[PDB]
């Protein structure tokens, strides 16, 4: 609703802890140093809720991180901000909650916002390095929910750790990053990424977790190839279709048997190139009359490195396989310390359709209203 605003400003925000004391970060004046990994969910009231890692001290992934949330009830013009999930505070250099994935769903009639983040405390290396234990003793994946339109969040006591432990071949699991979905039948679905135990040949795989009530979750029996593992799933005709990060060309598979087997999905497979290393990207579907169109955001990465420039919006014709660049919304080189991530959000409330994007911009998280592009996108089918 505003065309563009700063949600969280690098070296310009101050948060308080659970006791009311300010969190003294490494930015100027003791502010939070950097923000990364934005996830956005819009409610039926039109409220925009944005989550992101508040990396207080450094952009580094192995550092002190809390999950910040920002809410706007005026179309993205102003934001009310606070911490939604605090890390455990076991280790002041490394305790962290990170990489949010959110869902906005009607669960049994109650509109709920779910946010899932991974949690670590003493691990000093990247998650992929811990493959001995099933699962890693330092790891956890926590789920919080809001049933009051994003004002308050509370932990959900779930069976996720149990399901992972029962499987016996997973060291750690994380959400796909960005947003998950509620299927036409009502089930909640979070795309996930996992690190397998040392015995498995494939270090990483992609899959999903599903639930009808948000409390008991299940993992399907099969697995999809990992690639760069961050991914999103869309529902198209009784198939679930994912769109996965990959260095070079992005990948896309479909499951017609609810997670047991996956085959390449031609309309979206290898259609967008993010260049060296790959980047997370956001994929959602938009209805157009009786059909569907997929909208996707990711970086063009013109420098072919970690600067991940030119974060853009693409439309994918799910019928013909055609792809078109709709708009290069952040046609700038990003900060190599951490850049290029994004999250799209589409909603039609009553008769009002909005398409919004949140993305990484030099340590800050920016917002843009892309609704103007809706007719062009909607024509792609």
């Amino acid at each position: 609703t505003v065309e563009k605003s700063v949600v969280f400003k690098a070296e310009g925000e101050h948060f308080t802890d659970q006791k009311g004391n300010t969190i003294v970060g490494s930015g100027s004046g003791g502010t939070t140093k950097y923000f990364r990994i934005p996830a956005m969910c819009t409610t039926s009231k039109g409220t925009i809720v944005v989550f992101a890692d508040a990396r207080h001290n450094t952009a580094s992934d192995q550092s002190f991180i809390d999950t910040a949330a920002a809410r706007s009830t005026d179309g993205g013009k102003t934001w009310n901000k606070k911490i939604a999930i605090y890390n455990d505070r076991v280790n002041s250099k490394l305790s962290r909650v990170m990489d949010p994935t959110c869902i906005v769903a009607n669960i049994q009639g109650r509109e709920t916002i779910l946010v899932m983040v991974g949690k670590w405390n003493n691990n000093d290396k990247t998650w992929g390095a811990y493959r001995d234990k099933a699962p890693d003793t330092d790891w956890d994946l926590v789920l919080y929910k809001s049933t009051d339109d994003g004002v308050t969040f509370s932990k959900v006591e779930t069976n996720i750790h149990d399901i992972v432990t029962k499987n016996g071949t997973i060291s750690a699991m994380l959400g796909g990053v960005g947003s998950g979905l509620q299927l036409n039948d009502g089930k909640l679905v979070f795309p996930v990424q996992m690190v397998r135990t040392k015995n498995i040949t494939t270090v990483l795989n992609t899959s999903f977790i599903y639930s009808t009530d948000g409390i008991t979750w299940s993992l399907p029996s099969g697995y999809c190839e990992g690639f760069g593992s961050e991914n999103n799933i869309i529902e198209f005709n009784a198939s679930l279709v994912n769109n996965i990060r990959n260095s070079g060309l992005r990948r896309s598979f479909e499951t017609k048997d609810f997670g047991k087997t996956w085959t390449e999905f031609p309309p979206m497979d290898k259609k967008v190139d993010n260049r060296n290393h790959g980047v997370q990207g956001s994929t959602i579907t938009i209805p157009s009359g009786n059909k569907l169109v997929a909208a996707h955001s990711s970086a063009q990465n013109k420098n072919n490195d970690y600067t991940r420039s030119d974060i853009s919006l693409y439309a994918h014709n799910l019928y013909s396989g055609e792809v078109k660049l709709i708009d290069d919304f952040y046609p700038k080189v990003g900060n190599a310390s951490g850049a290029g991530y994004s999250c799209l959000s589409y909603r039609k409330n009553v008769d009002k359709e909005t398409l919004y994007v949140v993305y990484e911009a030099n340590g800050s998280i920016e917002f843009q209203d892309l609704s103007r592009h809706l007719p062009v996108i909607k024509s792609y089918n």
